[PDB]
């Protein structure tokens, strides 16, 4: 499935390279810019544990999701991952539990030693 096809092809764009966070474009984006920390990031995205236990998506509500980059509104491997996307830009993300709910995890929705998958959109972004 996709998880696999990124623990096998996935680049891991963590600084300390412990494959924490791995990143696979499903599609190219437009333009060379990427995100910087504080701008204003919508994006459509769908989640799911590893396990498919818990699947979630933005879809769900039609609309997309927001938030500013690099204040930690979102887990570390999100912080990270979308500001490696262009606008347009399609990634999966491949995440070990330290780069998102750890040990303690965020019950009863996410267990303990969590790891997770996305798929996202970066539909735009707009500077603080
Ligand atoms: C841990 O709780 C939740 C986890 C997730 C979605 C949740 C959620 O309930 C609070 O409700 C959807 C609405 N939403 C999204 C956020 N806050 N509420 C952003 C901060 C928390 O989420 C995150 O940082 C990441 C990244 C941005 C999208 C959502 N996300 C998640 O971890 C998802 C998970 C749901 C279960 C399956 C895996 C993804």
């Amino acid at each position: 499935g996709a998880p696999a096809t990124v623990t096998e092809q996935g680049e891991d764009i963590t600084s300390k390279k412990d494959r924490g966070v791995l990143k696979i474009v499903k599609r190219v984006g437009n333009g060379e810019e990427t995100p910087m920390i504080g701008d204003k990031v919508y994006v459509h995205y769908k989640g799911k544990l590893s396990n498919g236990k818990k699947f979630d998506s933005s879809h769900d509500r039609n609309e997309p999701f927001v938030f500013s980059l690099g204040k930690g509104q979102v887990i570390k491997a999100w912080d990270i991952g979308v500001a490696t996307m262009k606008k347009g830009e399609i990634a999966h993300l491949l995440i070990k539990p330290e780069y998102a709910y750890g040990s303690a995890g965020s019950l009863p929705k996410i267990p303990s030693n969590a790891t997770l998958f996305f798929e996202i959109e970066l539909l735009d972004f707009k500077g603080e």
